[PDB]
């Protein structure tokens, strides 16, 4: 039951975005606070 | 730093893939073994 990878930062937050400005997988606090303007897509987009 | 995402099962490989068919992350040796003919792209693409 490995299904979920979850955020390095957050915790509990599962890595669901990827941030093209960085390179970076991101979770969603990752996206609206760190990574505020950088540009991304979600995994499944 | 945080940003590089290692596997929970295979501790020294990044996640670098993402499964299409289980919409899932996963790293070289998850991706050839556990979804072994699954549908994928490299996150870099
Ligand atoms: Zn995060
Ligand atoms: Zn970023
Ligand atoms: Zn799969
Ligand atoms: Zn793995």
């Amino acid at each position: 039951g490995e299904r979920t990878v979850y955020c390095n930062v957050h915790k509990h937050e599962p890595l669901v975005l990827f941030c093209e400005s960085c390179d970076t997988l991101t979770c969603r606090d990752c996206q609206l606070n760190a990574h505020k303007d950088h540009q991304y897509q979600f995994l499944e987009d």
